[PDB]
């Protein structure tokens, strides 16, 4: 059958979506997972020169949300028509604006960066958060399945429920003015197979 | 019949890659084009609060990539097959973090915020033009044809071309070191239904 091959470090980030996509359409990948020294000697032979990067059947695809996009196509985690296919898209793409608006905080409570907490706490992430969370709990007020798009899973649940399951780890009190979000990371992360992945992955934070 | 509504500022920006695969498609769309007023009043019923938006029969679609992306499969022009549909979504999500590093600049310029255009063009924008000009000849300098994926055109190809053609009336020498960007550029712009467009299109600044 296919091959598929993800390349990415050994943490959970831009390269966690794919590892869902994967453990939900029961889809053996070969898991590498670089250090920062291995990072350095393999990323000119990248489209990019950046990690996460997708060999199918050897032949690359890099960026996250490209990658993501073309396993859940593959597998049926897009979304049911190529509107709603479109719609997840718009999701996704609103998540990262929020992902580099809150690029400041992220990198500092990570301990990757240098800065002060609870300032970029209150100043940058805070605010983000809560237009992100804002628009995100319009669409989940529409839906009574509690998916995102549709009434099924797709790609879009991950990232967001994911992220928030990470979030937590760093702000406890992070789903606070947000109780629709909190119930979707829930609902999402309960699902068998992914339930089954959160487990059994290696255990890394963030 | 299928009927479009496009809703963005009177300006190019984020709106003119759904502009001109309408133009590419030979597809009547309404292109509306607000004001500041006219956003506010607006505002609080798009999706994630911001324009472009899409509408077709009605149904609301955000965010410029997901709406390019959604018009290039209806018309042909988002890759041959899903995995060159996932090469071109990359370049796009490359493009994008590219426009992120620059937006400094780019804000500068167009006179949306304040600094220095020697320190931002000189530290911010030639390195980072630099860095994503490289991928983008890479593609080039591997295609037989012109276009940066498979021997057709694609989506992204229309964002590169029109981002080179602006970034160019803002710097002179933007692209003097790269002769394949620009004859992407020439290529693009020269095909037909985009040439009347681009020609027939009303003027502004960015």
């Amino acid at each position: 059958m296919v091959h598929y091959k993800l390349t990415y470090f050994a943490i959970r980030g831009a390269g966690e979506c794919a590892r869902q996509i994967f453990a939900l359409a029961d889809q053996e990948f070969e898991d590498v997972r670089l250090d920062k020294e291995q990072f350095a000697k393999v990323k000119p032979d990248l489209p990019f020169g950046q990690v996460p990067v997708l060999e199918v059947d050897g032949k690359q695809l890099a960026q996250s949300l490209a990658i993501c996009r073309y396993l859940a196509r593959q597998f049926g985690f897009a979304g049911k028509s190529t509107f709603d296919e479109a719609v997840v898209d718009s999701l996704a793409d609103q998540y990262s604006d929020y992902r580099v608006e809150i690029k400041s905080f992220f990198y500092t409570v990570i301990g990757m960066r240098e800065g002060d907490v609870e300032q970029l706490k209150k100043e940058v992430l805070l605010p983000a958060r809560d237009k992100f969370f804002g628009f995100i709990t319009k669409f989940l007020k529409k839906s009574p399945s509690g998916f995102l798009v549709g009434d099924s899973l797709t790609w879009v649940d991950l990232l967001v429920s994911e992220h928030n399951a990470t979030m937590l780890t760093f702000v406890p009190e992070f789903l606070e003015g947000y109780p629709e979000v909190k119930e979707h990371m829930e609902k999402i992360r309960a699902i068998p197979k992914l339930k089954k992945w959160i487990e059994t992955r290696p255990e890394t934070l963030f």
